[PDB]
């Protein structure tokens, strides 16, 4: 793994400097006795990306009181305030693959939806789909936050979309 | 506005340096007798965003032809094929608000959306979901393809993700 005090000031400084001023050597600055190394700056952002769904991604595993609907809404709405949790949050998590330990969590969430009556492809399909959805709209309200130096709320605007999201995967439920 | 040979030149950079690596500096060693200047990067990065649109989003205007499910589709597929065209095409885009050029046709496909069944709010969903949900896959596919120095498709799973998003607003054509 990788230690957690070493992630956390990590995170701190990502929210100072966001992705584009964040490097190992800063990193490094912020902390001046127990050893890290990182590969490179992009196995930095992959495990700040996993730190960020550890921390915050709340109804990511499943739970007997779900049902499909209140599992993929909850679900998505969880993982978008993780990604809201961090500056450069949507921007980090893109072309990230879930690990070995989000792997065995991740196919407990098919099993679920499978349970449920979705096809194999059809729940692929509404993960993937509700994953792209989200990294996208957090990605525009955090750019056009962090851009401001040069209408009713994106949470009703995310929040709409996943309901539009939600009714055509329940054309084959 | 600002100049066409100047533009070609920086979305030629963008395909070699990416947007990290993309200055105005490294633009006017590229071009080296008709002036031009970018208030900062994210002007320059504005410009891009809109440039890539005007080559290539083909299905951005209706026509006679269409009809609202081949409009959105059409749209969201030719979208999606101008953010792919160069390099961190999505990134770019995101927090960008459509321009005043830009506006005038944006308005002519609502009242389009309007003409064919949709409420306004429902309207204005529709596209941003549809939006959110590009810029996200686009994003995903664009840096994993990015990041790979340290199944069936990204074209299947978005075709897919859009099938289902547009069933879900035909629940309030
Ligand atoms: C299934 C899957 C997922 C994700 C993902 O990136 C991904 C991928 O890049 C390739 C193949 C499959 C997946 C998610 O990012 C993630 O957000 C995630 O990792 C995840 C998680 N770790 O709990 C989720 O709950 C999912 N939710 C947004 C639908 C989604 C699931
Ligand atoms: C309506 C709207 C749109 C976009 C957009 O960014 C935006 C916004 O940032 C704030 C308020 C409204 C909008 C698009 O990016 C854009 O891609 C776009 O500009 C656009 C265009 N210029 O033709 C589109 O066709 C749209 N399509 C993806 C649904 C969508 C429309
Ligand atoms: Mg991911
Ligand atoms: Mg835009």
């Amino acid at each position: 793994l990788q230690p957690n005090t070493v992630i956390r000031a990590a995170l701190d400084l990502l929210n100072e400097v966001g992705v584009d001023g964040l490097t190992t050597r800063k990193l490094a600055e912020r902390l001046g006795a127990l050893y890290w190394h990182f590969r490179n700056k992009r196995a930095l952002l992959d495990a700040l990306a996993e730190a960020m769904l550890a921390e915050n991604h709340s109804t990511s595993v499943p739970r007997a009181d779900d049902d499909w609907r209140s599992f993929l809404t909850g679900n998505a709405r969880s993982f978008r305030q993780a990604l809201l949790a961090y500056r450069d949050g949507a921007r980090i998590h893109a072309g990230t693959r879930p690990g070995a330990p989000q792997m065995e969590t991740a196919d407990a969430q098919l099993r679920f939806l499978c349970e449920a009556g979705f096809s194999a492809g059809d729940a692929v399909n509404a993960l993937m789909t509700i994953s792209y959805f989200t990294v996208g709209a957090v990605l525009e309200e955090q750019a056009g936050d962090s851009e401001s130096g040069e209408e009713a709320g994106p949470d009703a605007a995310f929040e709409q979309g996943l309901a539009v999201i939600v009714d055509g995967l329940a054309k084959r439920r």
